[PDB]
């Protein structure tokens, strides 16, 4: 009979509740819309495992530029200057990728990205009670999760204060977000 | 400047998160699509604190009937024959709740709702470690977090098995949905 037509929702409603409830899809509509507002030529989400490996887990490219996506590396250390600035919220403007002491080893991936210049946003977790890592602080009370970044790769593109203070305003959002997600 | 239409994504992409990731607005917008698949006349959630309170924390009236929205009470008891059909995850017919022996005491709210019958669909949670109040099981290892009820008020509408069987379907997708999003 049209008992048919009593699924016909419930197929729907189940996929706004997998769709709305898993991170993934928030990553990936977020980062898509990140990419269309600021005309950047590639967004990226970089995420930091404790035990030491490190994936870019979502990536929105324009076409022209290959698909970083997936990308991935073990033992992933940063320089401790970089990391405190990252531990206090603070973002990061790059506007030479190439002559940038700090990535001066993601140069083979520096050169098939593109990367002329860019913006790093961190994400963070606040987690307090026990938990410990290689991405973890005792002085800020916070985990860093992982790292919004945004690459210019046609131009070397110049960035405004409230073009990071934006983005950061965005990372700040998904660790919220991503701080409930996590089952 | 146009540094004004950086933030009309901002308030935008922000106001996508806390929609998604509040549960209320994921509670408002199913019991809705319920309300309208089902045609009835009213939709509730009836939720169970442990302390003994519970009230109706979403609700959808047809607007011929009364808004029993943020209705209430104290130390709520149900009767065990109820609660071990509940904890099983199996709905409930109620054709005639006027003569139901189990709503014998809701007969001011019956009948100021106009309910004549209904389909009470219980939300449970797998909540395991420890945790223990008055609406838990130790047989069935689950919570009682609450119930999604339907209400046939113009009309003492028959229903079908597929019916209940959808409606608790509904509702066990909100329990997996609601474990996730407590803080
Ligand atoms: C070299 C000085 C060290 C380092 C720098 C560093 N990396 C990132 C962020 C990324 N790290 C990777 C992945 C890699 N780490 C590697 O060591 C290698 C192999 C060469 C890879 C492929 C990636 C993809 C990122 C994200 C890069 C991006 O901009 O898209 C940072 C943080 C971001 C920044 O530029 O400030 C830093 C500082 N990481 C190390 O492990 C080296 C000791
Ligand atoms: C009376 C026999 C007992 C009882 C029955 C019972 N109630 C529910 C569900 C609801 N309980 C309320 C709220 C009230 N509980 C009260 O004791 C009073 C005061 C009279 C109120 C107002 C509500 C709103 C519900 C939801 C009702 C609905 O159908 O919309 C149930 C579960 C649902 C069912 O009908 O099977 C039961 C069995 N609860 C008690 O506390 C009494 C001892």
């Amino acid at each position: 009979m049209l008992q048919l037509q009593r699924q016909k929702i419930i197929q729907d409603i189940t996929q706004q509740i997998r769709s709305t409830l898993n991170v993934n899809h928030i990553l990936a509509t977020v980062t898509q819309q990140v990419k269309e507002l600021m005309q950047v030529e590639r967004v990226i989400i970089f995420r930091l495992f404790p035990n030491g490996r490190s994936q870019i887990v979502e990536e929105v490219v324009s076409s022209e530029y290959a698909a970083l996506k997936n990308y991935h590396w073990e033992d992933e250390k940063w320089s401790q200057e970089i990391l405190d600035c990252y531990w206090q919220g603070k973002p990061r403007i790059v506007p030479d990728v190439i002559n940038d002491i700090w990535t001066s080893c993601l140069v083979e991936y520096t050169t098939q990205g593109n990367i002329q210049s860019k913006i790093v946003a961190p994400i963070l977790q606040e987690l307090g009670e026990n938990e410990t890592g290689r991405w973890v602080s005792s002085e800020h009370k916070q985990k860093l999760w992982g790292v919004l970044v945004v690459h210019a790769c046609s131009t070397k593109r110049v960035w405004e204060e409230d073009e990071a203070q934006l983005l950061q305003q965005i990372a700040n959002q998904l660790a919220i977000a991503i701080q409930q997600l996590e089952h």
